[PDB]
């Protein structure tokens, strides 16, 4: 009875990119493996729309599954993320980077250390 007469809510790619993370959620949980090239497909939706929080989760979900991407991606996501001023988001991005072992740019990681010493 509710559903039938309720108002469509419009399209936004923030709940695009939300409902995709609920999806790569649900599917790792029923016991699925999602495809490297999905996770390079939901990155480009989030960085299309302005979303920086949703960069750290997605891609420890990358690296969750094994995927590991190349430099020019991470250093396309940390320098978005330094453009639009989310520093804390860049942060733990190369926190977690450094956690999981994988190899940055160094032009990104003094970018990211010019970032912290201007913003402290």
């Amino acid at each position: 009875k509710e559903i039938k007469n309720k108002a469509p809510q419009r399209w936004s790619q923030e709940w695009e990119v939300e409902l995709g993370i609920k999806v790569m959620t649900k599917v790792i949980e029923l016991g699925g493996t999602p495809t490297i090239g999905d996770c390079a497909v939901i990155l480009r939706a989030a960085v299309r729309a302005p979303m920086p929080s949703a960069f750290l989760n997605i891609l420890q979900t990358t690296h969750s599954l094994g995927y590991v991407f190349g430099s020019p991606l991470y250093d396309e996501i940390i320098t978005l993320c330094l453009d639009l001023g989310e520093l804390d988001a860049a942060i733990a991005i190369v926190a977690d980077l450094e956690t999981s072992g994988i190899k940055v740019p160094d032009e990104t990681l003094d970018r990211v250390i010019s970032a912290r010493q201007s913003s402290d």
